[PDB]
């Protein structure tokens, strides 16, 4: 990770645009200068964004770089940079790094970006327990739990993420800049002890349940809930909806496969002023009733319409063998749990026997 003699920038950095930043960095006249150590040992910043750079092979020969400006460009592999051991900040937005183990030994690094790179799997900033700034907006993370160990961080942004559970971060009391927009976060109590904020960015949650029957009168509790716990009332709510706390009731004579409810609640927590809404989305099944008729003694199943039945493990009746269950007492025809789907309303099924010869 040493060159001993006068060597040519294009071939140290096989990259060409990074070659022609290497160039611009030294004010050189050209990637075909031979340069010596001591040169690349004076690097201390390098700023090549939206530079069509592919990879920075070769900057394991600039021991003292300290900051590293590499947003907008085209990387994924970063072990190159795995023994800059004074690398202190670290800019890679807009890039497709995902790997970070090679920033394993990176003890100095204090600021770190990694916006757009579409990352989900952050377990590797466990190695960073020093990081005071950390910007990872536009992901797909929704594990946030490594975050609990970063006890220096005072700048966070996880806007534009699919995080829910931000209990991680109920420890970091430093924190005085929070970005947490666009989200799916509905609940704010992790936050409560958080007394340090100055910037505080709660906008645009949305929240989706599970789903659920779909019911004439159906009723579903608020799940929004503030930094002290309390309940927020719903703004708005879809298909005529009422509030009847701690529930949301609606009246749903016909069938829709969804209701939801929009929320808004401004939020103080120490210094921090913000405003926390979002919308929480419910989506419903239609369902019927089969019912089975044994002899006339019924077991009543509901099933979703449009899939398909689950037989039952069917009734043993002694002195007689089970031949099926049809759609009429007598004659009718026989339910192929195959191919006959659920139908669009309640119906019932006879148990067919035989006598044993
Ligand atoms: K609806």
């Amino acid at each position: 990770e040493t060159i001993t003699v006068p060597t040519p920038i294009k071939q140290i950095f096989s990259d060409d645009a990074f070659a022609e930043t290497i160039k611009d960095n030294l004010k050189k006249k050209s990637v075909t200068d031979a340069v010596t150590q001591n040169e690349l040992n004076s690097i201390d910043q390098i700023i090549a964004n939206n530079s069509d750079i592919k990879s920075v092979q070769g900057i394991q020969y600039l021991p003292n770089v300290t900051k590293l400006f590499l947003n907008g460009n085209k990387l994924t592999d970063i072990k190159p940079l795995a023994n800059l051991k004074n690398l202190g900040w670290l800019f890679l937005d807009e890039n497709k790094v995902k790997d970070l183990s090679s920033l394993k030994d990176l003890k100095k690094l204090k600021s770190l970006s990694l916006e757009h790179n579409g990352i989900s799997d952050i377990n590797g900033l466990v190695h960073l327990p020093q990081l005071e700034s950390l910007y990872l907006g536009n992901n797909k993370i929704t594990d946030i739990t490594v975050l609990s160990r970063l006890t220096k961080l005072d700048t966070l942004s996880l806007e534009d993420n699919q995080i829910s559970d931000i209990v991680p971060l109920a420890g970091l009391t430093k924190l005085q800049n929070l970005y947490l927009s666009k989200n799916h976060i509905s609940d704010l109590r992790a936050l409560a002890g958080l007394k340090n904020l100055d910037v505080l960015e709660l906008f645009s949650q949305e929240c989706l349940n599970k789903p659920i029957n779909h019911q004439s009168n159906l009723v579903v509790p608020n799940t929004v809930k503030n930094t002290d716990g309390s309940l927020v009332t719903p703004e708005i709510i879809s298909d005529d909806g009422d509030y009847e706390k701690p529930n949301v009731k609606w009246h749903l004579p016909e069938f829709t496969n969804e209701v939801s409810f929009i929320f808004y609640q401004p939020v103080t927590i120490g210094k921090a002023k913000a405003r926390f809404h979002g919308r929480v989305t419910q989506p419903l099944k239609e369902v019927y009733t089969v019912s089975y008729d044994v002899d006339g003694e019924v077991i009543k199943t509901k099933v979703e319409a449009g899939t398909r039945i689950t037989a039952p493990k069917p009734p043993t009746k002694q002195g007689y063998v089970f031949k099926g269950w049809y759609t009429e007492k007598n004659g009718g025809h026989e339910w192929n749990f195959n191919t006959d789907y659920m139908s669009g309303n309640d119906f019932t099924l006879y148990a067919v026997f035989k006598a044993e010869t």
